[PDB]
Parts: C-alpha cells; sequence; structure tokens
C-alpha cells in the first residue's frame, strides 16, 4: 500500500526480490 | 559490506534521495 500525504511520499516497493523504497 | 558475492553479501547503493539494496 502507498500512503501520499502532503507533498511527501512513503511507499514501500518490495517485489521479485530487492526492496527499494523511496520516503522522499 | 559488499554485494552477494559468493558467501553472503548485500549491495549497498544510496545517492540523491532514494535508498535501495539489494539481499542475497
Amino acid at each position: 500500500t502507498a500512503l501520499n500525504t502532503x507533498a511527501v511520499q512513503k511507499w514501500h516497493f518490495v517485489l521479485x526480490g530487492y526492496k527499494c523504497e523511496i520516503l522522499a
């Protein structure tokens, strides 16, 4: 699940095996 | 502190505003 509150991004991408998360 | 090479490792890369890390 992705949460888009304000002008910030709090989503987590975990698929295949590699984990990529951007909190900017 | 390196990419999964033979034994058990993990590549660490962080540049700009993105934090992505691989795990083997």
